């Protein structure tokens, strides 16, 4: 079997980068819409007995892209592909990973079941919102970390990183922030927005010392940037000299760009798990860490039957 | 268990009509989008041990609506509903019902598998593009006919219906047209657009006599109205006095409204399996047959454990 | 893995032809009946890690043959075959492909489920009664066409084929007839037997002109030959000079042979998806198109991981 | 839900007896064959939300009957039956319950999988050839014993039963014979036909004393009656005064009737799990124990949610 | 259907409390070991059509208890129970909820799959180590919180609770601690043990102010009490006046009792999701919050088809 | 793919013997217990695309070992092993192979389902208590016989084996004893312990002649040795000169060692499907037949795609 890399409509630049790093051309696929807005998928080459990797991030037109991915997976399976792997850099519906409300769906589990029934044999993803999403499948799920790439960026772009403090913008980010602070041998802090019992002012509590130090906000994603912007205001109010925000998934939906442009961030750093070209044109603060080498190495090692553990300590 | 009727975002007027005919209020659901365009479903009441019917047509934002339906089905199942029925008046991806091309997906089968894995126990639909789609599920699938409603409209709105000829706009509609012509005891004709071997003019062949008679075009759907418009030009060129078009699914995507407005149709008749309010505002030729009573009777009989065979001979 | 071709009891001559065209000997199998008429299957060689193809048509003792096929598939799967493919030239129960009656089974779907649970990984079949039967499986299903072979026979055996008209014996055959007429660039006609509302005479309506022309009846199968015989009487009554019947599946059950012998057919042409040796001995009108090369090429390309699209335009 | 009893073509007299004992009429079903010998099943009434019991023994046209049963189960499931139970008095392919030969199928497991995929929720059967066949399903399987009925017949029809010896015709029947001998407080013996190493005379070894005593052969089934006839010759050669044969499944296929008529049996006693009317007309030695009351009580208790343990100690 | 409560060997006192609160006697079960240490389960009453709840905590002989639970679930399913619910107060293998190491199993997912294949229809559990474990099943999973009971204990047993600080013993507990601190309107702190890069001294970093205040350690479980004991030493070194530890799962395996007896805890508070009678006899610091009313109310509401949302705000 | 042999904690000496006979080192696995007695499995090497064989007998801590095996299978599957085979020399819960009691579980079927859901693709086992357990899986199950090894031991260690009688200790062993007696061309006898109707003395009935002959007791297993010890007393009381006991599974749980030491056995012969080192230290009568060559040959032939039928006639 040979590696066949197919791109959905979501992140074709990332698919191209992965294919170039693998020394391959992208597989021939036409991914369009019928007139009635139904997804049209036209695989333009044989995948018989091939090791098919379909790159599709959960971003942009989320349901459009997920349906595109499912249809492409099913087409490859029925076309007798040896193995179909869904390379999903940003897993859609990952934040709907539990039922903590009455009648609430576990949409991440539904997406996992849909991918399984479409015929996916393997999932490659980066920085799942909850790592337990790996357990939502009965197939192997590669949950790659952007943490080695983040540490590289911090050590190369922040002069006073050895005296910085890594700040969690919410309680759920504490593990990620503590891991990064341990790897950098720096202090960490946590910011919590307390629960909205009524319609008074949202107030943020900070635990840890950030006074007269550079604060680096690290989180898994910035959707509306309410979390990071509120954390940035709190950090400046607490005496932080400079505030950075580093995310792996830059969703930047809704008012995020205006929020960042009016915030105090020295830089907002995201990976290219989601296309950022449009976002960077309206926000100069955004910088992008390319993770295409990580995904390409993961795909290559999966095809060659080699461990991907190397990707959790080094940036290829 | 009690009937709980929940509406998706696709066709809420039809859901309201069904609920009124059942003497029920629609179940409390908030069906919106998160900022990143992920589907948000918030069922606002208990469905524990309830007989849940979710009405969602395949129309409008097709993938949005299908994801909404799947998430609502899964939420109801995890919320311990006694039974979850997907009422899908127009089945999405129904035209992708076979693999007659290399690497082509069977998207209808994928949609069926997705509905099954979401937890649907029963499907109620009207005039499947292919009746074999019933076989795409392992659960009961009700394929209701709009044919009794069509015959009623013909007998009440076309004065010379006894001398009319029912015309198939393509080869695939022949069974539907022959059934309607048999029930009306009238002649039938078939129109075929021959295959596009090169870039010459599309030419249509008509088999059957339509000269100096009213021609009624009957088809399962009109998406772009290319089929019915080309058939209408052919029918007028063949000497038909007046031309009607009767569909059960009025999709009317893309250039359909301009095509119909510039066509020669006496009337374009569709059911309300798809919302038509917007379409009727720009095309006076469109008339709507309400099928909400058929769907409501089907839901009521399904809940009561009664046969729906009555719906195939009478309009309630 | 190597190709292993195993024959059921249904069509062993076709299995032999396929094996010869593949340059192989048929796999050693004893397919008999126990005393109590239970199917006895004794695979006489190892199939470990082999690519097993089991040839069994739906014909003759239908349930006997289907049980034989299921038992052989399961034996091969438990015997650790790398892949088990059911080569079913005529799919049994294919006409029971929908539920258009109360309490009616979808027997084609049940057969598909039985084949899936027996362990079939791939289905190769010719001219499914409904192409949507491909969607009854979750495994790849090859629906080969006899159409290229039919066109070859028409062009080589009917002198006036360029002025002929291809006739559908019922409404359901319209797509097949229009496709053949398009490929031959000839006229087409359709014959419909209207529905039996009471016990009066069956009357047939013909749409299209067949007067003073050769009429070629093309259908997917002739079971009792009531359809083709009634169509032939109608065609002669309408002024057809000569009438041919071309089918892909010659079932010829019940009174079919006497019907054909007393009909006006110039020739009844069938493929050898079903054994015809016995039928030809009692009806001189029957001629057979060998499709063993099509099936052998399909098996060879499936084993080699090559597209079978070539089989839809050429006869190997 | 109400009990609906449907009969297949195999044993309709037993179905009638069960229905009468349940105070019910048999459900309306037409079970015939299409012209091409495909099974035709036409359920003539609604089974929506009903507790459906389908009676079909593995006998006669075995594959015909099993396909009939599977099609009826699937039709009832798709017709929205509350529960479908297969009442299979003699389980087909039960003797193919293991793989003790190369490439041998486990046909009993395949039949179980086929019943499961057809949609059976419950199996009721009598005296499985191997009780482990219960483990071939993931649904409850009732393995009823004819042993209480056998003991009743022995105590009422054999005057010297207290001095009799119960004889196993092969090694596999030892458990059944020891159980019966324990319940009767009588001696037991075992007869073994040693393995056929070459083409010499089949010789039988008897362990136990049968001299000058009545010998009762007890086995689960008599297919060709080779086992019981050879055992009977051995028992007479060993000095048995009279020889009885008691089976629960009288298959009597092939040469069994001539074998019994030429044997020395005082009586051959079978249950009516298989129809015996034809067999009794050609062999006066055959007597029938009616087990319809056992099956009817099992069905009634299954419907009422009551234990069937009472059936293992008493004959209702 | 009626509620049937069955106890495994793990926590029979809790099962008794649940049954008493439900006004029921525990179902008759013998749960012992065969001589070869295989689990022996003997359900002593009919569960036909019953709503069966099996109470079995993951504690004590973990694999013994889990096998007991699986065997009891399967026995109830095969015994035709209407519904089988596994009441697992402490979910076993819950800490193995992801693959963050090469070749690491997701044992929680395996346990979920085993429960699903045993036939569980519903899971009721308290304070899952990861709430995403709900997504490891395709059945409803009730993840009850001990948080209302913890808050009650704090408000009734700690006089200076309004000036206390709730302390997370690790980064993963941050969400739980922030939720509790929000509900109490008190400060929170977090303690992190940094990663063991080499064999130097384990050092703990504290973020937040605990000086001259009562510190309440809140975590989901205390297995070896290394986390809470190290956190307690850090808290005293940081100037905390008194230190409490509140857990929901008191596992107290290995050296935990000696660790607590030599620690500085004012009280170690656990729920009775795990039996604590033996632990309290050797450690006077341990106090137990009874959660049997929460579990009993959850079971009762599940049986009655009522929401369990009330249990997340009130202690019944 | 390469053979990877992994050992569980149950029988590591047998795993070592298998690996040596295969010319391999055992795969690196740490199989320990967490503090709370949960099974900890740490596979120490890549199994990507490997043919993994996990050796784990059902013995010792039965539930511990079975959970270990399931966790290791699941870890290998998620670690992308090409194929995972469970080598289970003594199948746990094999004696719970049917439901012959009210509410009784079929624990063997549950174990099979658990192995299937863990991801096992193949099972290799020796002398299943019931061969129908092969039918409890949908994957190939190799049921190897120790019979060739037993016959070798008898012919090499019992001087008067040609005049011996092979004795079944119960009715269920009759097939095994008759097969062995046929292969040795010797007499056989059967011993039955009649059913315990009340609390009187257990009495044993012997059928067959053992007077003044060596008696060889052959059974599938000796758990408590009650069966073989009672049979030995009966055989001596019946005039047997010497009594041997040959088993394939020596469980020797509970009072078995004291029973054997106080019995009259010339030798108790078992295979090493279960570790016997501890048992032999307290009972000099126990001798061990090494079957590691049989298991190693089975694994090697499974990997090489060769028949294992040779193992049923010869000891490698
Ligand atoms: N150091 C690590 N940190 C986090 N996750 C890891 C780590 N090592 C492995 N994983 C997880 O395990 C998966 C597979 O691990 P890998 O080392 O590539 O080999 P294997 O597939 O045999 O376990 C990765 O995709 C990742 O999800
Ligand atoms: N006359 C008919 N024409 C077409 N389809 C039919 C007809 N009668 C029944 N069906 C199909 O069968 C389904 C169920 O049939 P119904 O008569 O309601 O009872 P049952 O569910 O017991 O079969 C319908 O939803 C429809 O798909
Ligand atoms: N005494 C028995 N001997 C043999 N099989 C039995 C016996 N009792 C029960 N069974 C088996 O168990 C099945 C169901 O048992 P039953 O006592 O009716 O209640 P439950 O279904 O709750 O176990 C029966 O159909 C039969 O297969
Ligand atoms: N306030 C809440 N906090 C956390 N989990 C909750 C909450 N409300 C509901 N849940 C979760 O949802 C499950 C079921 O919710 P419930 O309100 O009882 O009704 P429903 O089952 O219809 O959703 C609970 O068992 C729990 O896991
Ligand atoms: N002589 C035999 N006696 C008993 N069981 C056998 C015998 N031959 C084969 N089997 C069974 O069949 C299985 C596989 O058989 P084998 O001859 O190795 O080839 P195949 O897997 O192709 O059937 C064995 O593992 C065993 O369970
Ligand atoms: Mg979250
Ligand atoms: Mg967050
Ligand atoms: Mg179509
Ligand atoms: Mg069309
Ligand atoms: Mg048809
Ligand atoms: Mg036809
Ligand atoms: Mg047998
Ligand atoms: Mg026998
Ligand atoms: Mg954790
Ligand atoms: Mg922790
Ligand atoms: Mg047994
Ligand atoms: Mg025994």
């Amino acid at each position: 079997p040979n590696i066949k890399i197919f791109s959905g409509s979501s992140h074709q630049d990332l698919s191209q980068k992965i294919a170039d790093r693998l020394g391959l051309e992208l597989g021939k696929v036409v991914t369009k819409k019928f007139s009635n807005q139904e997804t049209c998928v036209e695989i333009g080459e044989s995948v018989r007995g091939e090791d098919v990797y379909i790159v599709q991030s959960g971003c942009g037109e989320i349901n459009d892209n997920l349906m595109e991915l499912l249809i492409m997976i099913n087409a490859c399976k029925i076309a007798s592909a040896s193995r179909v792997t869904a390379v999903i850099p940003c897993f859609p519906y990952a934040r709907q990973d539990k039922k903590d409300k009455s009648r609430a769906p576990i949409s991440a589990k539904l997406v996992a079941n849909m991918l399984s029934v479409a015929g996916a044999d393997h999932i490659i993803t980066m920085d799942l919102h909850a790592s337990q999403i790996q357990g939502f499948f009965d197939i192997p799920v590669d949950n790659l970390y952007a943490e080695p790439a983040v540490l590289k960026w911090i050590r190369e772009n922040i002069s006073e990183w050895r005296n910085c403090t890594i700040v969690s913008p919410d309680a759920g980010g504490a593990k990620r922030v503590t891991s990064i602070a341990d790897r950098l041998n720096v202090d960490f802090a946590l910011i919590h927005k307390e629960r909205k019992k009524a319609n008074e002012v949202d107030r943020m509590v900070l635990v840890g010392d950030v006074k007269d130090r550079v604060a680096i906000l690290v989180d898994d994603m910035a959707d509306t940037c309410g979390t990071i912007c509120h954390a940035a205001d709190k950090l400046l109010s607490a005496g932080a000299t400079r505030v950075y925000a580093i995310l792996t998934h830059g969703i930047f939906s809704g008012p995020a760009i205006s929020r960042i442009n009016n915030a105090c961030f020295e830089a907002v750093v995201v990976t290219n798990t989601i296309p950022q070209e449009d976002k960077m044109k309206h926000c100069s603060k955004i910088q992008v860490i390319d993770i295409s080498m990580i995904l390409a190495e993961a795909i290559r090692r999966t095809h060659n039957g080699a461990s991907v553990s190397y990707l959790f300590s080094h940036v290829p």
